[PDB]
């Protein structure tokens, strides 16, 4: 199809359309991307990814069109600690994507060890939201929590501090234009705090023509729980 | 999810999301649903259906709620015979739906023999645009070409007499509106001929929660192609 859209308000534990990869799971009308124990606290060495079943044609060659698309959707990060670890990623990718071996911890579950900045190994386009940055372990993080965009590596192109807040949910709107080729991000604490950041990417050159989008989340060491609330998505191929 | 929508201006051979049945095929940016040879001309002997491979959420029953939808499609059927056959259909069944043994010709590849009109064998609603109605095969047929409203039975619950014109898009739409459970059916063709017909049913007592949307088509002894040009399709949970 040439457009596509489908709107999650909240997530019963009737579904027929997600995929389920590692520990995620519906808890609550929820997703739970990591792994929880009995009384419903986060625990370590965990990761979960969900996709939508049906692909999303993001690029037609032929017609010479790329689609513009929007993805809308809330979280909420909860942790017993301070520092909870790792984060919550929205990724768009091949089809058929897996999560990677050893892509826990601050991999968020989307990169393998060995090729985890190897650009020209990766197929990826992640909007990460990032809590842990431990320089002995995330080398690649700048010192501070924030939200990056990710292209083809776990090392974003780039980023903006972000504030983490224990049990308070982030309203994020993603948008890409293909008549300007920029990804837009913009995430909202219900106080009005507003976090933005955009970058200019042609997705014809980074991902195939039909991908799938869906979430990702892990938890190495250091843990909290990945919530993800709600979710509504658009696509609609276009002329530039 | 709540809401799903996606839209087919046209069929470009590169398919992702559709489920081809039978001898359903892309040709020519358009949906051959029956056989047809290598000339393009239609044989005998054949069916075919799609799906979407994305299952719709058409009532939940934890909620109370029921799916307004809404399918607008356009067709066209060819044929040298004086009496092309057998017709195509719009239809809705479980997810796991598959073509009936011995479901061709006048069954439209929706009932098998011998549940054909047993209400209580099947679990399917359908809107027939049937060319072919021999009283001699198609018993249940009223005596000329007609539009139908197929409730669990190949015999229509409601039928409207319809003009078959040889290779001219007709252009469909199909709403269904949960508040006063009617089932409305709207067709036209280029110079403002128009049919309808409307019926009251509650979906919810037919098909189960979950279920997947598509078109079926089939030729017996007589034939002609079975062109779907178009499709868009869209539904949302609203309380009732
Ligand atoms: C106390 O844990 C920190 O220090 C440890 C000793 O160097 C690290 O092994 C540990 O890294 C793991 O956990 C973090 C946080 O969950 C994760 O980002 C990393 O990929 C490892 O899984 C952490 O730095
Ligand atoms: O194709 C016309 C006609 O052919 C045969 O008689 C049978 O397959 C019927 O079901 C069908 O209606
Ligand atoms: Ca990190
Ligand atoms: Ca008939
Ligand atoms: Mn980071
Ligand atoms: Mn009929």
């Amino acid at each position: 199809q040439d457009s596509l859209s489908f709107g999650f308000p909240t997530f019963p534990s009737d579904q027929k359309n997600l995929i389920f990869q590692g520990d995620a799971q519906i808890k609550n009308n929820a997703v739970q991307l990591t792994k929880t124990d009995s009384n419903g606290n986060p625990v370590a060495s965990t990761v979960g990814r969900i996709l939508f079943s049906a692909q999303v044609h993001l690029w037609e060659k032929s017609s010479s069109r790329v689609a513009n698309f929007q993805s809308q959707f809330s979280f909420s990060l909860k942790s017993p600690l301070s520092n909870g670890a790792d984060g919550i990623a929205f990724f768009i990718a091949p089809p058929d994507t897996t999560i990677p071996s050893g892509s826990g911890g601050g991999l968020l579950g989307l990169f393998a060890p060995g090729t985890a900045q190897n650009t020209s190994a990766n197929q990826v386009i992640a909007v990460e939201f990032d809590t842990f940055y431990a320089q002995d372990s995330n080398t690649w993080d700048p010192n501070y929590p924030h939200i990056g965009i990710d292209v083809n590596s776990i090392r974003s192109v780039k980023t903006v501090k972000w504030d983490r807040r224990d049990g308070q949910s982030l309203n994020v709107l993603v948008t890409f234009n293909p008549s300007t080729r920029n990804l837009d991000v913009v995430a909202t604490y219900s106080d009005g705090t507003r976090y933005e950041v955009s970058y200019e990417v042609d997705v014809r050159s980074v991902l195939p023509e039909w991908v799938r989008v869906g979430f990702s989340a892990a938890s190495g060491e250091q843990y909290q729980t990945h919530t993800l609330e709600s979710w509504s998505f658009t696509s609609t191929l276009l002329y530039t």
